[PDB]
């Protein structure tokens, strides 16, 4: 199940303490954890992303009610900080994963786990 996903293999790191998976054409959110509610207006905004990253700069990343600074945007990966804790947005064919840190995880471990999770969802064909 989609909620699996988020629960055992994102949560169940200990790196990530938020997630959720949404459909890349940002109709609909599959899978979430508890308390991170995306709006139907922040995928489609985060969805439309993905199809001009430079635009993300200017705008930030706005999920769960919260703008985050975008540290990178291309058209696979948009991430952003908001002081020491982070975002992490991963397309893959046909979903965008989100992953959110804490202050006691590298960035680079959040980045490197939902990558990987995107790197397997699409040899796996999604």
């Amino acid at each position: 199940s989609w909620q699996a996903y988020v629960d055992t293999s994102l949560l169940g790191t200990g790196k990530i303490d938020r997630a959720a998976i949404v459909s890349r054409a940002g109709d609909s959110v599959w899978a979430a954890s508890a308390g991170f509610n995306l709006s139907p207006q922040e995928i489609q905004g985060l969805a439309a992303g993905f199809q001009d990253p430079p635009s993300m700069f200017g705008t930030g990343i706005i999920l769960a009610g919260q703008k985050y600074i975008t540290i990178r945007a291309e058209g696979r990966s948009i991430y952003g900080k908001l002081q020491k804790e982070g975002i992490i947005c991963v397309a893959t064919k046909l979903c965008i994963l989100v992953s959110h840190y804490p202050e006691t995880t590298l960035p680079g471990e959040a980045a490197k786990i939902t990558e990987a999770l995107a790197d397997y969802l699409v040899g796996v064909g999604y």
